[PDB]
Parts: C-alpha cells; sequence; structure tokens
C-alpha cells in the first residue's frame, strides 16, 4: 500500500465529510491506500459520518477512551497501525486535491524523496506558509532553503524513516507538537523535497477552538523548544552544519512564535514564568551560536539566558518605540546598548 492518510478526530462532525469526500474523490486507486481515523473521544456522531464511508475507502477506525488533549496521541496511534509506505497526516477540518496521492506517488517514484512538501492554500482566510512554495523541487536542505518555516505534520513523510529513527508526536500538548515531529523528521531525512504543482493541501478556518490557539503553559511550550535545540544539537551532522541549523531555527521562532513580543503582550505579573521557560529553552543553546541568528535577536537570547526579564523587555520597548539608551550608527546598521553598563550589542537592522 502507498499511502496512509492520518485523521486525528475531536467532535469533527460538522466538516469531517468534507475531508473524507476528497479523500473519496482522490483519482487514484482505492486499494493503494488506506484512511487511518483515530477519534480522541468525540461525543458527537463524528463517528457515525466516518462510517458512512467504510466500503467507500480502505478505511481504519478507532477510538481513543478519553479524550488526549491534543492531536499527538490519535496520530500516534494511527502511525503505529499504518501500513503505507509513506503517511500523509491530514487534519479533520482540511481537505486535499483529487490529484494529491497521483501527483506525489508519480514524484516519489522518481525522485524517492523520504520528506515531500506538498504546497497548501488558506481557505476563508486561513493563513498558510508560502514561502518554500513557489517551486517544485526535488532535493532541498534545511540549510538552503525555508521548509524550516515550515513544521505542520500536513506533509507526506516515509514510514520507515518515522518508525526506524522512533519519530513520535508529543503527546497531552494543545500544540507545538508537530515542531518536533517535523524537525526530528526533516534531520534524519536523506532527502527532503517539495511539490508546488497546484493547491495540494487546503487548510480551513472554520470555529470553535482550533489547537494552534488553545492554552499551553510556557513551561510546556518551552520544553518542546529546549528538546528541538537538543535534538538538532545531538543530529548526526558536520558541527558548524548544526549550529547553522539551530540559529535557523532561532530566527525562525522568535519571529514568528508567541515568543515575539511576549515582554509588550504578557501581563507583567506573568512575564517571570516565561523568562524562567525561555530561558531554559535559550541555556541549550550553546552562546557561539548568538554570532549567527539575525543581529536584532541577540540581545533576546543574552538576556533569555541570563533570565533578566527586566533587560528582555528593555530591549523589546527600544525595538518597538524605536528608543535606545545609547547607539551608533556604523555601516548603516545600530549599535545598542539598551541600558546603562550592559554591553553594546552590534550590526542590528
Ligand atoms: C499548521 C497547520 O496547518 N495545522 C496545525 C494547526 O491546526 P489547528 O490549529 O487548526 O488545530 P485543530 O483544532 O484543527 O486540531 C488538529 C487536529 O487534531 C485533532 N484533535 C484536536 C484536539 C484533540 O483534543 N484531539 C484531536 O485529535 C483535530 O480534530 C484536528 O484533526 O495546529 C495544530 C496544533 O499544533 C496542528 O496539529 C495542526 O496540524
Amino acid at each position: 500500500m502507498k499511502f496512509s492518510v492520518i485523521v486525528p478526530t475531536y467532535n469533527s462532525e460538522k466538516y469531517i465529510t468534507e475531508l473524507l469526500n476528497s479523500l473519496a474523490k482522490q483519482d487514484f486507486p482505492k486499494t493503494e491506500f488506506e484512511v487511518v481515523v483515530v477519534d480522541d473521544c468525540s461525543t458527537d456522531q463524528t463517528l457515525q459520518i466516518v462510517e458512512k464511508y467504510r466500503n467507500k475507502l480502505n478505511l481504519k477506525v478507532s477510538q481513543l477512551e478519553t479524550n488526549s488533549g491534543g492531536p499527538g496521541k490519535p496520530r500516534n496511534v494511527a502511525l503505529k497501525q499504518a501500513e503505507g509506505e509513506f503517511v500523509l497526516f491530514v487534519d479533520s477540518d482540511d481537505y486535499i486535491n483529487k490529484e494529491t496521492l497521483k501527483d506525489a506517488a508519480a514524484f516519489i517514484d522518481e525522485h524517492h524523496s523520504d520528506v515531500l512538501l506538498i504546497k497548501m492554500k488558506g481557505v476563508n482566510g486561513r493563513g498558510v506558509p508560502q514561502s518554500m512554495f513557489k517551486e517544485t523541487a526535488p532535493e532541498v536542505t534545511l540549510l538552503n532553503s525555508r521548509i524550516i518555516y515550515t513544521l505542520s505534520p500536513t506533509k507526506i513523510y516515509r514510514t520507515a524513516l518515522l518508525k526506524d529513527n522512533d519519530i513520535y508526536f508529543p503527546e497531552e500538548l494543545k500544540s507545538a507538537e508537530d515542531q518536533l515531529f517535523t524537525m526530528k523528521a526533516y534531520l534524519n531525512a536523506n532527502r527532503i523535497s517539495v511539490l508546488s504543482d497546484k493547491a495540494y493541501y487546503y487548510a480551513t478556518k472554520r470555529e470553535g477552538e482550533h489547537m494552534s490557539s488553545a492554552y499551553v503553559s510556557p513551561e510546556d511550550f518551552y520544553e518542546v523548544m529546549r528538546l528541538i535545540a537538543v535534538e538538532i544539537l545531538n543530529a548526526d551532522l558536520e558541527e558548524a552544519h548544526k549550529d547553522q541549523i539551530l540559529a535557523e531555527f532561532l530566527n525562525r521562532h522568535f519571529s514568528f512564535s508567541r515568543t515575539n513580543g511576549f515582554s509588550l503582550k504578557v501581563k507583567l505579573e506573568e512575564q517571570p514564568q516565561w523568562i524562567n521557560a525561555l530561558g531554559d529553552f535559550i541555556q541549550a543553546v550553546p552562546e557561539r551560536v548568538d554570532a549567527l541568528v539575525m543581529s536584532k535577536l541577540r540581545p533576546l537570547l543574552h538576556y533569555a539566558r541570563a533570565k533578566d526579564i527586566d533587560n528582555y523587555r528593555t530591549v523589546e520597548e527600544s525595538y518597538r518605540q524605536g528608543q535606545y539608551y545609547r547607539f551608533d550608527i556604523v555601516d548603516g546598521k545600530l549599535n545598542i546598548q539598551f541600558n546603562e553598563g550592559e554591553p553594546y550589542f552590534e550590526g542590528i537592522d
């Protein structure tokens, strides 16, 4: 069997039909893929809707006896049941192009990808990464492409890549669980490819809670970030490349995650919890890596590593206001001292 399409469900009755219709409309043999649905203890009619496709799809259904607290555990249960040569993770409120499995099977057959990124499209307002999907590419790397800016699991992965290297989702975690999973898959794959010939993965914005907006404590969130830093630094790769991958991950994280601006947005009285958790993550990053990140991040790494919220916050407010304690302009960039007696940080733009 070529593919296992893995679908975690949770009270998905209002939309799960759109996904299952897109799976049944695949212009790809139904004998060559299976749909592995693991229901995270829904209380609605999700499962009765899924069972209407039993004779239409190669279908595997099971249900956890209690809600696991996120997508991770149902996808892990499904991954173990999966028999396809490759897996594709699709969320219950999304759907896929009818040529997706055909196009991906044809592309994998020629290029032997271990991880295949497939171009996504936002539906009614949903934002989706696009910077890595401007071109189809048989071979890309963590350092010569923007794949690190997309860590969602809505990609195709060789099943043996995941299982031979023991790559699973963290469980009982509302969100960011995918970042470690996909970074592990990136770090272990012999070849990563990008298929951009059409819109393959449609990501919707329905309502009710979306996981990636549910509460996760700073402690749980930044533990996944620390594990990622540990994972990179332990990969079987040359030392300089590992540092460079960690730096790129840090550029992404400080630009796009909840870390960005947290000292401006989080209630003052909650910020010591944030800097203690963020600092535990930055303390796993060797200081030599700071020289490789975007220069504007170097003071944030500095004060995070010292768990110094007052100076971290001064940096963020200085950026936001454009008011600095002292600074020089050298080569069109800023050399900034953010507070009396503190270091100057150079090259900021
Ligand atoms: C970036 C992207 O394109 N999609 C990700 C985004 O989607 P998103 O924020 O939309 O998260 P969702 O609410 O759709 O949950 C994702 C999937 O997990 C299932 N679910 C949800 C709650 C639960 O307790 N048990 C359960 O199985 C949903 O039915 C759904 O199939 O944030 C999630 C949390 O990191 C990721 O896993 C999604 O893949």
